[PDB]
């Protein structure tokens, strides 16, 4: 039922169908919420990456934000204009740009934590903490499977 | 660990992080494969929707392909030029465009079934049929949860 090469294929039994539907609805709702505090999904991701990893290159940010280097560069310098991040040439390689979050960026993290609280309360309604962890593990397994292609 | 409002938040424990990573890697690999037979992810989706549901409006296609009505309209008339679909005004409402798959579209379905076979063999490696069904059910639950916002 979940095999596109089968005659029994049904999108409603196809994990990637519901994955894409979830990605789209989640993205739309997050864009709506973050707009209220002058943010968006790419800047939400960049801020979380900087908050977890400290100083980060454009390349590392791009990997974890799922965006092109050009997109991340534009977003990063926009955030720097707004005061949310600062940048500096990497000492190892002047070609490589290092980005770090500012105290204003951290305040923006607090704002995005508050404004999305209800969405994340609702998102996993009906699922236990073990079920959520199992969802997470299975998604990571699929990701690693796709990295072998 | 999976709660963005928590001090313990870690993206690697956050279902939406792995969901987005999977969506991106899956999309890139599918684009690569479908390009070999002159297709892409949006046309793969449109063909599956038409193959399952028969004659379908632009709106229904757009819902299930996760795209804007304008995007789907352009894709649909491109596919019609290439002979993969045909269109007709809906009898109920001349404003509404009905799309149906052609025998050439069905042949393209067979080609996309063949060219992605290995990706789908690899995608669920290490997961049993029950685990895949549980992944599917949990994703549908999250989707329905997000529809309440
Ligand atoms: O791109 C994918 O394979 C997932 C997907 C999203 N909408 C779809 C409609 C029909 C079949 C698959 C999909
Ligand atoms: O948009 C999301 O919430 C998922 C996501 C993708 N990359 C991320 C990096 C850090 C935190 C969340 C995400």
């Amino acid at each position: 039922h979940h095999d596109p090469a089968s005659d029994e294929f049904r999108k409603e039994d196809f994990p990637f169908y519901w994955l894409a539907r979830v990605h789209g609805r989640y993205t739309q709702n997050m864009e709506r919420l973050l707009k209220k505090i002058d943010l968006d999904v790419p800047r939400w991701r960049v801020l979380w990456i900087l908050n977890e990893n400290g100083e980060s290159s454009i390349s590392e940010i791009s990997t974890h934000a799922i965006a092109k280097l050009s997109t991340i560069t534009k977003i990063v310098y926009r955030m720097k204009e707004d005061g949310l991040v600062d940048t500096a040439p990497s000492p190892e390689d002047g070609r490589v740009t290092q980005v770090r979050i500012t105290e204003v960026g951290l305040q923006n993290i607090e704002r995005m934590q508050e404004v999305t609280r209800e969405l994340f309360q609702r998102s996993f309604k009906g699922l236990t903490e073990a079920q959520v962890q199992r969802l997470n593990r299975m998604l990571e397994v699929v990701f690693h499977n796709l990295e072998t292609l």
